[PDB]
RNA sequence: CAAGGUCAUUCGCAAGAGUGGCCUUGCG
RNA sequence: CAAGGUCAUUCGCAAGAGUGGCCUUGCG
């Protein structure tokens, strides 16, 4: 039907169309008939692919570099890049959902799984698609990749070198509804003190260790 | 030579065979060409392999059996049991070092990177291979497999279940050398209170919560 | 799968690195 | 990547399921 539309975005067309739409279905649009284990099928596909392209042209081949890296190009912020492409929002079966950036990631992973199985399990064909349309977008996005550290762990190696301590965190407070909750957290080093606060104890232990982190710059 | 024997095993001949060296060389004994960047891609490659058998014969397919079911079969616990029929211990160069369960796993996963490259990136010859060697194993251990939880989430799901709370561990004793430690954990759930004691607090913990379990459900 | 500190041990003139144990952080 | 409890919400006679938020556990 429209599916002819979605066959020539990918250039590729399916032999048991029943198995593109499985792809498309969430678990509320059918309880027999949906992604959810072409989704796991697919995790593994894709990230062969990125994988074996990340070794070829990552600029640096350390472990510390390549884990950081390849977990954001497999992540779903990443798939919902690639996927747009794909406009897959018009495609996606779906009852009383709404289209969230994770069906989406999730529709993807399947969706390659569904080619692959479809070729009658031809890895280098459906590995050759892949790049045909999204080489260039992860070549590049490796091209300007960079560690993104975050709070916490930036200052938990900034009091190890210097006192070989780690910072405590302690919660000081929560409030709102169960389902709107606000956390106040205390970050500590020594005689350091700050706050933070956020929707999740973390999000507020690391907001707390911003603090602290520039909180020493200065001090 | 001896490599042409390790060749004979995996029923493969290299192109280039200082690249099967690169998937059998540690670290320590070649700074400049060993198997680190090669294990990162055979994690990937061998993922996908496990995992494509594991949704055509695995007999349950809930998210919640088949993600610890892949844990264990793509885990060093299992490339270690797969690589016996390889005898690597005498194909591996070491520096010094002690051929231990990690080096092998790493260097199974490598060995399978470096017949994907020298297969000019063939990943369905690649997965054949694979499976004319180990599709057996795999398929017995999946036929046997079972979730096997821990007792730390057995008891938080007893407490959860029965008073809808969580139990709480807390560091009682530390002792012995920093190399050799020996931790004493209480496990606490309303007024029901056991002690643990094993080489690092989880392990410590769970001891801690099995004996709480049987307190439990015996009390 | 990665990151930091630490103990033991091996290699090294040093820098640094390897292996094993422990604490902790991040991501999935 | 999985597991459990909970809050909100949608579907439901109920059982239970979907979506979002939080606490925690395990594995990598
Ligand atoms: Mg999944
Ligand atoms: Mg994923
Ligand atoms: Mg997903
Ligand atoms: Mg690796
Ligand atoms: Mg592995
Ligand atoms: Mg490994
Ligand atoms: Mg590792
Ligand atoms: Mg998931």
């Amino acid at each position: 039907k429209m599916l002819e539309q979605l066959e020539k975005k990918l250039g590729y067309t399916f032999k048991d169309k029943s198995l593109l739409e499985k792809a498309l279905t969430h678990v509320s649009y059918s309880k027999k008939e949906h992604y959810e284990t072409l989704e796991f099928l697919g995790d593994a596909l894709v990230n062969f692919f990125i994988v074996d392209l990340l070794v070829q042209y990552s600029p640096n081949k350390r472990e510390g570099f390549l884990s950081p890296l390849k977990a954001y190009l497999i992540s779903e912020e990443f798939f919902n890049l690639l996927a747009q492409k794909l406009e897959l929002h018009k495609f996606i079966r779906i009852k009383r959902g709404k289209i969230n950036e994770t069906i989406i990631g999730d529709v993807f992973e399947a969706l390659w799984a569904a080619v692959y199985i479809d070729s009658g399990r031809d890895a280098n064909f459906t590995r050759e698609l892949f790049y045909k349309l999204f080489k260039e977008d992860i070549l590049s996005a490796i091209k300007e990749g960079r560690v993104k550290k975050d709070y916490k762990t930036i200052l938990q190696e900034i009091t190890q070198k210097r006192w070989k301590e780690r910072p405590e965190y302690r919660l000081i407070s929560v409030e709102g509804p169960h389902h709107k909750k606000k956390f106040i957290v205390e970050a500590k080093i020594k005689e350091y003190r700050t706050l933070g606060e956020g929707k999740s104890k973390k999000e507020a232990e690391q907001r707390a260790a911003e603090e602290l982190i520039k909180l020493l710059e200065e001090s």
